[PDB]
């Protein structure tokens, strides 16, 4: 599956994975767009941050629509976008050096 | 909004909360049934439980349906049934006194 570690992007392959981006920026915003009448499948098999210095949340369509979460600890989690798109936003404090994280997402179906 | 601090049982209030139950038992599941063409929709705006020796499960269904996430650090979290059952249980371990917790869950659409 395709790694996508840049920070941020817009995103349109039928399956995927975005991993930690280890540069400067302290604001990452992946934004997963599939074909009109698709959804989004996005899954974290186990997540752990420092919750004091960093968090990644889930945006059910482009920036400034509904959060579905801000998750720094947890596992097992599946979320299923509303419409076509979803957003996946990593935030950090400069200070703090990015953990690791690994994040799945699949056209929902599959074509 | 009726707050249910049991250990567990079969809710069907149109909307309602779950707060921490603080008796013996280590493992409470509340079944969240809502009419037949309804969703459940299940809100938690902060969550920061000890995920060493506790955590909260969301499940599209009854126990045995597919996991929508195990979490124990979060906000802002909002998670919507595919059908018209979900539920959550929370487990800890049985030296370690539950942590505060508070879900509100809404029947989707309200009627």
């Amino acid at each position: 599956l395709p790694r996508n570690t840049n920070c941020g992007g817009i995103l349109k392959e039928e399956s995927g994975v975005i991993a930690t981006y280890y540069g400067p920026k302290t604001n990452c915003v992946w934004t997963i767009q599939m074909p009109p009448e698709y959804h989004v499948r996005v899954s974290i098999q186990y997540l752990q941050l420092n919750c004091n210095k960093e968090s990644l949340e889930i945006i059910d369509g482009l920036p400034g629509s509904p959060v579905l979460g801000k998750i720094c600890e947890g596992s097992l989690m599946d979320y299923r976008s509303s419409g076509s798109i979803m957003t996946v936003k990593y935030i950090r404090e400069p200070e703090h050096p990015a953990s690791f994280y690994e994040v799945l997402y699949f056209q929902d179906p599959q074509a």
